[PDB]
């Protein structure tokens, strides 16, 4: 349908738009280049591992490939429904938005590659709750916005998406990687690559609080809404938690060999703080 | 509807695809920031202007600032349909594609505000045949996809936004920049920003380029359909840019102050030249 005028025709970019500001910083800080990452001493401490403690890495990789690729493809609902409102700083943002999920999708399909993994499936480590949020409940909620723009379809979306896969599982995924291989010495490019992507991961977290916060600021009572959904997927979140804990519970030889004591009931409760700490960022009033 | 899978991990990026290199290109070669353009001498070249010269750019910028916010909002169906169809290197190329345009708004909106005509609306300058590319079948062509992804309904939206409004106008409007104010020696922020949107546009015009090919390679009758869709249009360029000439020929007095011919013959005839190469691109078998 129809464009009825431009917004750089008749005015300018709204400059203190608080997207646009994110924009100019996703610029500056977005510069990383996956393709620059040396995954040579990846490769060599790969090999060097036994296969039991080969296997223990591949669940927390086989989690976050498939959610990068998930929201590469299921963020550009929200471009779009922003577009048709109007919205011109957030779609500028979303360019940056999208183009860091594609380089995430880029940075662990080379580490696979480089250690020599990309010819497995790693689809068997996505047991019924993952499947849950990232084969449904996330494309379900995202494309709905192509039929439904309303505010309590936006505030979904974002609750889903920035809150919930970005503000709790991504970021207790940030959290593991560190708190078992930097101390272990292991995958110094793939830790690189997890850096960059925590650094990304402040911004696509920032837009979602921001969307959600505008939405609520206009009425109260999608406050409500937005901690409901908050607990509807809680209970696949810690399901999904509580397998890969399980998987690793069974299979000891990596920290054993390395000298890492994994407290599982350490990283449980990261999980724990992190849903409840995105609940704190959102303000009733 | 549901994700089945994922290819990052059954799994990798096919790296030897087209639209994967091209992306790495886009990455290497992107990395320009139109917020760190020193437009401080545009504005002193602006201001010592007169009424008369003042107006003369304006038409040529008016056509830019539309157009790039038009293809900002209307790639993103391409970006879903493509997705759809599981083309993942396409669309981590289309990342860059959208943040390149994202940028080019930027620029020339930054130049508007520069030079201290962020306040006037150029809506003036869009005749009827640009409305009818930019505000109607450019939108028109490109949401399309979203009902109809058809081999006919991609080959029409590429051959409308790569091959006609950035392969033949946009080409165009880089070329008639140059002659008329690098001569002058006149506004080199600007021209900076030109001589940067000229280079990303060429992988722009290359997307377009491959994904008709695609669909010409499967059945050479869609050949066909790729010309019939560009003389469908040339109407509308050659009425936007009669009337520009016109406005040109109208207000000689920029020309006359800094000794340019300008050859509106020779301008016209790039144009032609531009839209019959663009249709040499693609080849029949
Ligand atoms: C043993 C403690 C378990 C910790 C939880 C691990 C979470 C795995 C993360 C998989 C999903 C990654 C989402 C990426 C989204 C994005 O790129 O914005
Ligand atoms: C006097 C000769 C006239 C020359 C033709 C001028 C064309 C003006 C261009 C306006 C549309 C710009 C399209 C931008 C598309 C993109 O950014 O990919
Ligand atoms: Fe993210
Ligand atoms: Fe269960
Ligand atoms: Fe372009
Ligand atoms: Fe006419
Ligand atoms: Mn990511
Ligand atoms: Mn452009």
């Amino acid at each position: 349908v129809h464009h009825d005028g431009f917004q750089t025709v008749k005015a300018t970019i709204d400059w203190e738009h608080p997207m646009f500001k994110l924009y100019e910083k996703a610029k500056r800080n977005g510069k990383w280049n996956p393709a620059d990452i040396d995954f040579s001493q990846d490769q060599k401490d790969f090999a060097s591992l036994t296969s039991e403690e080969k296997i223990s890495a591949l669940p927390l990789v086989a989690g976050f490939s498939a959610g990068e690729e998930a929201v590469t493809l299921d963020i550009l609902p929200m471009a779009h429904a922003l577009a048709r409102q109007g919205r011109l700083e957030d779609v500028l943002f979303l360019t940056t938005f999208m183009h860091d999920e594609a380089k995430h999708v880029e940075m662990f399909s080379r580490w696979q590659q480089a250690v020599g993994i990309g010819q497995m499936d790693l689809s068997v480590f996505h047991n019924d709750h993952y499947k849950r949020i990232f084969y449904e409940a996330l494309p379900e909620a995202m494309n709905r916005l192509y039929a439904d723009d309303s505010p309590e379809a936006v505030i979904r979306a974002a609750t889903v998406y920035n809150m919930i896969v970005e503000g709790t599982l991504a970021e207790s995924g940030y959290y593991t990687f560190r708190q078992i291989y930097k101390k272990a010495g292991l995958f110094p490019g793939l830790l690189q690559g997890i850096d960059y992507l925590n650094m990304d991961e402040g911004r696509h977290i920032q837009f979602g609080i921001y969307t959600i916060q505008r939405i609520v600021n206009e009425d109260e009572r999608y406050y409500e809404l937005f901690i409901r959904y908050m607990d509807e997927l809680w209970p696949h979140v810690i399901g999904y938690v509580d397998y890969l804990t399980e998987l690793g519970k069974r299979q000891q030889q990596l920290a054993r060999t390395y000298a890492l004591e994994i407290d599982y009931d350490l990283l449980r409760h990261y999980v724990i703080k992190q849903f409840n700490l995105r609940k704190k960022q959102i303000s009733r009033t």
